């Protein structure tokens, strides 16, 4: 716990610098004050002293320091963020994708927008995406899980492919973002 104290002072020191120059913060100079209140709380039960701490600190911390990518959006945070649900629900998971849509729509035309990064010419890493209807009703969703793994294009394309051929089952024109024509 001492290397934390450590830690602690060199930070300590390091933001000093921050509220020494630029525009700063008055809850930044109220955080600092307390910071080194109980840095002197610390130094005092500890025992070492604040000179010999920082030095620690240095080369504790120097050590962790260490493809060219945009991000496109078809959907505000809104468009994101909005519940819904599907009535007949028809549901899986691929790779790494949650796969879901609503299998009680029939002839309606279909808009697939989606939120993702891209690289080079192609996509990296998709965010999240919905399907919508032309009277703006969300009928399907390709959404991202928790998983080390994660997933590239090739499985991207797979799921919505299978987007495409669950909704066009129920005569259900269907078409993508301009984004996702030009990219899948």
């Amino acid at each position: 716990t001492v290397s934390s104290f450590q830690v602690d002072c060199f930070l300590w020191h390091v933001r000093k610098r921050f509220a020494d120059q630029e525009l700063g913060d008055a809850p930044f100079l109220d955080r600092l004050r307390a910071d080194q209140a109980s840095l002197r709380g610390r130094g005092s039960t500890l025992g070492l002293d604040i000179e010999t701490a920082t030095r620690a600190g240095k080369q504790i911390v120097e050590r962790i320091l260490e493809p060219a990518s945009r991000y496109l959006t078809d959907m505000t945070l809104e468009e994101m963020s909005r519940d819904w649900f599907m009535l007949m629900p028809k549901q899986k998971v691929a790779g790494s994708l949650c796969i879901r849509m609503d299998q009680a729509i029939m002839d309606k035309n279909i808009i697939l927008k989606a939120n993702f990064s891209v690289i080079f010419d192609r996509l990296e890493t998709l965010i999240l995406l919905r399907a919508f209807t032309e009277e703006g009703a969300i009928v399907g969703e390709i959404s991202p899980l928790p998983s080390l793994p994660g997933h590239t294009d090739e499985d991207v394309k797979n799921a919505i492919g299978v987007l495409i051929g669950g909704l066009e089952w129920n005569d259900n024109t269907v078409r993508v973002s301009e984004t996702l024509q030009r990219f899948a």
